[PDB]
């Protein structure tokens, strides 16, 4: 059983199994990060973005772990490491990020 290398402009919508292992191959550098809620990284950020704003790994690439959130309402904006996050109205999907 192996992790999901991905394109490095991979977002949450492609994988949000309960827990999936990625590899980020690439430096995937400051070319299109927007962001949606810190920690909950809604869906429609992208792996790179969710992955450097949590601080995962640095702006290199590299091995990442997404973990499913169910659907979140209340969200904030807070900036990391350069890349925004910003709140969302009620977007019921979600994850958060991890190292393996």
């Amino acid at each position: 059983t192996a992790p999901i290398a991905i394109t490095c402009f991979t977002r949450g919508l492609d994988i949000r199994k309960e827990k999936a292992d990625v590899l980020c191959p690439g430096g995937c550098p400051l070319e299109e990060f927007s962001v949606y809620g810190n920690i909950v990284y809604a869906s429609v950020s992208s792996i790179c973005g969710a992955a450097v704003h949590r601080g995962v790994i640095s702006n290199s690439g590299g091995p990442v772990r997404v973990y499913s959130l169910p659907g979140r309402e209340n969200y904030s904006s807070v900036d990391a490491n350069g890349i925004q996050s910003q709140m969302l109205s009620r977007w019921s999907a979600s994850f958060t990020v991890t190292l393996e």
